[PDB]
C-alpha cells in the first residue's frame, strides 16, 4: 500500500464515499473511528474491535504520555504492538484534552506540550494518521478571541508540518492532518481553511465543534466550513458524535468521525435507550431487533440490564461491542446509501424511525 | 448422555482420574470450576469460560436469589440460557454465603434459606448439580459445637434429599451431593460420612475446609476423611485452591475443586506474581512462559501491568482469562500424569519450580 492515499468512489450532494489506503490498511469513508483510553478501547479485545467492522482507532495521545510514557511505549515497540491493533491509529494532538484536563506560543505546559513535542509524542506512539498541535477554541468565543486562536492554531499548523517533515521515517509511512480552527465565524473558518491549503496537509479536520454550540448551530458552521476544505482530502469532525450528528455531518461532506459516546445507553434503529430502566428486567429480545452483533445473537436485554445493574464487567463488554457495532453498522448503511445515489432517502427514513 | 455417570478411568494411589457424565455434556476428573459472580464469570463470555478448557461452572445461588431473584431467572429460561452457558452448573446450596455475607433447626433468614427452598431456588436456577443445604462450622470449634453443627448438617441433608426427590424434573436430570462436616475431628467425620452414605447422594462434598485452618492442617483432616466417603462417588473440596493446595488434594482423593482465587496475581509455573510490580512496566514476555492461553500468545507483562494499574478493563479480562486457563492447564496435567501413572513425580516437580 501506499503512505496515504484517499480515493472517492461515490458522491451525493456533498457527501463522498470512498477508501483511505494506508501502509496499515484501509479505511473505508465515511468512517467511525472508536476511541481508546490508554492504549485500550474500552472493554475490548482489538480482534473484537475489528470484528464490529472498525478499520481505525483513536490513540490517547494526552493519557499516553503522562501513563505510560510515550518514549516508555517506544521502547516497547510502539502503540500497535503494545495493546495488538496491527492495523491503522489515529492520534489526536494532546491539546484538546489538556484543557479539558499555562499558555503561551510556545505551547502549553500542565507538563510540556508544543507542536514540536506533539508530533514527537505521536510519532513515539507510531501513530499513522498524526493530528497538527491545535488550540481548541472555547465556545462562545468573541470574534476577537477566536481571531487570535486561529491564528495561534496556524502559526502551530506550520510548525507541526515542519516537525513532521523533519523525521524521515515520520514523513514516509505516517500522514499528517491539518485542524481548521475559527469558532462559529465563517470569515475565520474561511481564513483557517487558506492557511491550512496554503501549508498543504494530507487530511483536514474540522476543530472547535461539538463543544457545546448544539446540532443546528454545528450545522450551519459546517454548511459554510466544509467546502473551504480541498475536496479532494479527507475531511474529519473531531469529536462527532451521536448517530444523528454524523448522518447530518456526513450529508455536509464529511468523511471521518471519532467520539466517546459508544453506562447503559444502548444504541437502536428505534434510538437509544437506557438498559438499566426497570422496563427491561424480563425483555428477553436483543438490544436491537436487526443488529447483526454477536451480542444481539446470543444475550437478551434481561441479562444485560441485570449486569449493568449489578456493576458486573461483562456488562460494559457487552454494551461497548453492541453499541460500536451499532454505530459500524450505521457507517455501512451510509456507505451503501451514496454508493447507491440514495443517501438522502436513507437520512429521512433513518430519523423517522430513529426519532418516532 | 445419562443424568449422572461417574467412572474413574485411572488411579495412582488415592488419586483418581476420570469422567461425570451429565446430560448437558461430560465432566473430566480431576476438575477445576470456575466460579461466578452473579450469572457472569468475571469478565468472561462463556465461549472464553469454555476456550480455557473449563467443563463446568459455578452458579452463584445467594447473590442471584437476591438478585435477579431465582423465580425471575426460572420466568426467563434458566440460568444456562440467561447467560449463555449450555454445559453443567454446580450451585451451592447458599449458606456457606449467609454466614458469610437468625439461625435455627427451620433454617436461615438473613431473607429467608431452608434445606426446602435452597433446593427449590436451585432448581428454578435450573443447576445440573445441586448441593444439599448445609451448616459450614466456624474455625476454630469446640467438639460440642462442631458435633451440634455436624448433626444439624445431616438432618439438613436429609431434608434436602427428601427435597429434591419431590421433585420430578429435578430428580430426573440433575445430581444432588451430601456435604460432610465435622470440622477437624475424625470421629464427627466418620458420623457425618456415614449418615451421608445412608441418604445416599450422587456425590460427596469435603465442607467446612478452607476456613483458616492452613494447609497443614487441611491436608490432616483430608488425610482421614476422604477415605470415609464412598469411593466409586466423586469428591468434592469446597473452597479450594490454590495451585499447591489442589495438587494436594488431588493426592487425597479429590475429584471437584472450586475456588474465587482466579487484582494483579497471576498465577505462573514458577508461581505467582503481581503484575502491578514495577519490575514488570518494560517486560515483554508473556505472563507465563509456557502458557497457551490466548492472552500469553499476544500479549506482554508490560501491557497487563499498564492496564491493571490504569484500572482498565481488558486488564481483568486479560488477567482473568490467563488465570482460569492456567488452572485449567494444571488440571490437565495433573488428569495427564494420573493416567499414566507418574502423578506423583508431577507433584514433587511441580512443587520444586513452583516454588524455586
Ligand atoms: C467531543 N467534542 C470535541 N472533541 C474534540 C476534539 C477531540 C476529538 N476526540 C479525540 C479523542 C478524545 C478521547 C481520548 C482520545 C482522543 C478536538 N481535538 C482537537 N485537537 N482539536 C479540536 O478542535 C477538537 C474539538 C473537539 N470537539
Ligand atoms: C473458600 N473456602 C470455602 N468455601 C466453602 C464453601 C463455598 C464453596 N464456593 C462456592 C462459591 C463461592 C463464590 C460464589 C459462588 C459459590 C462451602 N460451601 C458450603 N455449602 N459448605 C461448606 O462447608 C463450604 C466450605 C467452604 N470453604
Ligand atoms: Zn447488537
Ligand atoms: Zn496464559
Amino acid at each position: 500500500r501506499p503512505r496515504f492515499s484517499f480515493s472517492i468512489a461515490a458522491r451525493e450532494g456533498k457527501a463522498r464515499t470512498g477508501t483511505i489506503e494506508m501502509k496499515r490498511g484501509v479505511i473505508r469513508t465515511p468512517a467511525f473511528m472508536p476511541v481508546g483510553t490508554a492504549a485500550t478501547v474500552k472493554a475490548l479485545k482489538p480482534e473484537t474491535v475489528r470484528a464490529t467492522g472498525a478499520d481505525i482507532i483513536l490513540g490517547n495521545t494526552y493519557h499516553l504520555m503522562l501513563r505510560p510514557g510515550a518514549e516508555r511505549i517506544a521502547k516497547l515497540g510502539g502503540l500497535h504492538s503494545f495493546m495488538g491493533w496491527d492495523r491503522p491509529i489515529l492520534t489526536d494532538s494532546g491539546g484538546y484534552q489538556v484543557m479539558s484536563l499555562k499558555q503561551s506560543e510556545e505551547g502549553v505546559t500542565f507538563h510540556m506540550l508544543s507542536p514540536e513535542r506533539s508530533i514527537e509524542i505521536q510519532h513515539l506512539l507510531g501513530s499513522d494518521i498524526v493530528m497538527a498541535f491545535d488550540e481548541c477554541t472555547p465556545y462562545p468565543a468573541t470574534p476577537s478571541r477566536a481571531a487570535s486562536s486561529m491564528e495561534r492554531s496556524m502559526r502551530w499548523a506550520k510548525r507541526s508540518r515542519d516537525a513532521f517533515d523533519s523525521r524521515k521515517e515520520q514523513a514516509e509511512n505516517a500522514a499528517l492532518f491539518g485542524i481548521q480552527q475559527g469558532s462559529v465565524f465563517e470569515n475565520l473558518r474561511q481564513q483557517s481553511a487558506d492557511a491550512l491549503a496554503e501549508i498543504g496537509f494530507d487530511g483536514y479536520a474540522v476543530g472547535g465543534l461539538a463543544v457545546g454550540e448544539g446540532q443546528d448551530e454545528m450545522f450551519r458552521v459546517l454548511d459554510f466550513s466544509v467546502p473551504m476544505l480541498p475536496d479532494d482530502k479527507p475531511h474529519y469532525l473531531m469529536g462527532v458524535g451521536k448517530p444523528d450528528d454524523i448522518v447530518g455531518a456526513v450529508e455536509r461532506g464529511i468523511d471521518m468521525f471519532d467520539c466517546v459516546l459508544p453506562n447503559g445507553q444502548a444504541f437502536t434503529w428505534d434510538g437509544p435507550i437506557n438498559i438499566r430502566n426497570a422496563r427491561f428486567s424480563e425483555d428477553l429480545k436483543p438490544l436491537d431487533s436487526e443488529c447483526h452483533c454477536a451480542v444481539c445473537q446470543k444475550w437478551s436485554r434481561a441479562y444485560i440490564h441485570h449486569l449493568i445493574r449489578a456493576g458486573e464487567i461483562l456488562g460494559a463488554m457487552l454494551m461497548t461491542e453492541h453499541n460500536i457495532a451499532f454505530y459500524q453498522q450505521l457507517m455501512q448503511k451510509i456507505r451503501d446509501s451514496i454508493s447507491e445515489g440514495r443517501f438522502s432517502q436513507f437520512a429521512q427514513d433513518f430519523r423517522a424511525r430513529y426519532f418516532a
